């Protein structure tokens, strides 16, 4: 057996609102960005945060010392950072190329030596990574285990990704400088934080703990074409091109490092291939009653799309009414990897919780369509 | 339950390149040869190596996703498809990009059925603790099989035109030596192309040889160790990394900012301590090991210069392993990274050198910032 008997989340500086966002981000050529309104009229979010600062935009935090700040919020007088077997870490936005980011996040915590994985990927790269976590305490090898992710997405949000290209633009003669939406998109979208969870072979005496039934995972990769990006282009067949088969002209002439997403692919296909062909099979092979779920936590991005994968649970037989959601996203932000975290964060922090009562945990990532699924029962 | 290797696969990338070639095929920094790559290949002694590049066209001939489902592929056989596979773990340390993960762009090259991919990052290590992941997929019950794999394609990033913009930078500057750092030449005639992939099931295979997996022991010493080995990023005076992103965009460019580079004098004095001999005293101790039990020795070393280095190492550990029970193909195959150790395995594996009940011990030394795996097997 696995339990999560211990979870934080650590959210850089202050909130920001809507109205302030666009200054600590930056405008693009001068002028503020013409999407930024109707993106955040229709992903409903309303704060968020970024590890920036907000007098001299200088950064906060690295991704490596957000991890690392959300393992020290799991230290109480039952854990210390030196009573753990193996971290398993993961960030979608990692300082570097290499190394990966977990022993970057054991350099910053200087915890004494033990095992440390990194895991990478986008939205669902902190499931993997508690994935690993949970079969490392439920087949033995350790009896305790923990998990942890970062986001640090402005990083690369920031207009200073975009300079380059603004001016190959301007350069080129264009009569629209500004980027491309496929670029500014998920500047008004994902936001910065961090969190991890502590996972042991017996649940916590006080409190509650959260039992790990399973985590299953799914990528429809096989068929489905590459949605998210960035360190490489979406050719016209559909295929990503690599950001080393580019010239370095073309590096910043392109923002090939910025985040990208193709929205058409998006909206059309993120549903059924990150929400009901994954959940089908496993309401099938696990034969699951959506009347069993006391607690529904969705990681979905966006507003836009909460109704949306609602009548995918309909379509499928599995309906949860809205008053079993829970969801911190519009306060929070979407924090990509990190969501689900903060989300348990605050859930098992609020007292709802009662013993019996059954989760079911939905990371859907759109990068190229994998959808992750936690079932948990509060002991 | 117990977890078994029945199948391993490598797959190599075009036809091996001598000593003499390779820097025609990596390419020149601003039209002259490199001083160092005589006295690099001397200690390193490496003989051969693969590129994914075109030897006629220079053209890349596969993607680092392309490489791994080529290792992948070369598992199916009458026991095994490719829509048998339960959970695939893959990773590179040269990644095609940042997002996705390598391993959703692995499984959209096999085109398989959906299953559950995972993806692991880091260097030489990487291919590790995706093995790992497979490992305890299995131990625990989760699945019945598990695919790891690793793929490394440095020459996407070794060749010549990824400092072209430093050496228009510096000649704009009017530098004394336009040449690049040590630091970014030294690995470029290190680090070559490969790929290695594993099956690995509850059950042993019927006929023919299997590796039970007895433990993997993973540790990392970067909570007091300086990072060694990077890339997206340069090291500072204090010994701490500087990401990429809070780089301008004219320094990504004029100072090769996403090219590999090692910090060779804090390699050379603390990879032997910080990648076996800490790691492996803590393990010899916790399993009560006796160095006479190991038949067979992989150590994935990287350099013929450290080959003796860690054999002292073991010596000093009182953890002797005699150099004719030592299996490695480096000098042939090349410093092909967190593939190493695949490569390595796949040729003894289908050597027919190894006998049933044998114990073999594998060692995966990781410089990027100090890891050392650990892997026992037991033939079957």
């Amino acid at each position: 057996n696995v339990y999560i008997t211990k979870v934080s989340a650590f959210m850089p500086g202050n909130p920001i609102d809507n109205n302030t966002m666009e200054s600590v981000l930056g405008f693009v050529g001068g002028r503020p960005s013409r999407s930024r309104h109707i993106v955040l009229r229709n992903n409903g979010i309303k704060y968020r945060h970024y590890a920036l600062d907000p007098e001299t935009g200088e950064a906060t935090y690295t991704s490596a010392q957000l991890a690392a700040e959300a393992v020290k919020g799991l230290v109480d007088e039952h854990f210390s950072l030196d009573d753990m077997q193996s971290l398993a870490a993961s960030s979608g936005t990692s300082d570097q190329i290499i190394p990966g980011h977990g022993v970057m996040v054991h350099g910053e915590l200087k915890n004494k030596p033990c095992e440390v994985i990194s895991t990478s990927g986008a939205c669902a790269a902190g499931m993997t990574a508690m994935k690993y976590a949970y079969l490392s305490v439920l087949s033995g090898a350790t009896s305790n285990a923990v998990s942890t992710t970062s986001e640090v997405p402005s990083t690369v949000l920031h207009a200073r990704n975009f300079q380059s290209e603004n001016e190959a633009r301007v350069a080129e003669l264009e009569r629209r400088p500004e980027i491309a939406f496929e670029k500014d998109f998920l500047r008004w979208m994902l936001s910065d934080g961090a969190g991890a969870a502590l996972l042991e072979n017996k649940p916590r005496p006080d409190g509650v703990s959260l039992r790990i039934d399973w985590i299953d995972i799914y990528s429809f990769a096989n068929e489905q074409e590459t949605c998210m990006y960035s360190g490489g282009e979406k050719l016209a067949d559909g295929s990503l091109k690599g950001w080393a088969q580019m010239s370095q002209a073309d590096w910043l002439a392109y923002s090939v490092f910025c985040i990208k997403q193709d929205v058409r692919y998006l909206n059309e296909r993120v549903v059924k291939f990150t929400l009901t062909e994954p959940l089908r099979r496993i309401v099938a092979d696990r034969n699951l009653s959506s009347e069993s779920i006391d607690w529904f936590l969705p990681a979905y991005s966006s507003e836009y799309f909460r109704m949306k994968f609602s009548e995918g649970l309909d379509d499928i037989n599995f309906s949860i009414e809205q008053e079993r959601w829970f969801t911190n996203l519009t306060v929070k932000g979407n924090t990509g990897s990190a969501s689900i975290y903060i989300m348990l964060d605050e859930l098992m922090k609020s007292g709802k919780l009662k013993k019996d009562q059954r989760l079911l945990c939905f990371i859907p990532e759109s990068a190229r369509f994998t959808g992750a699924f936690m079932h948990l029962t509060v002991v």
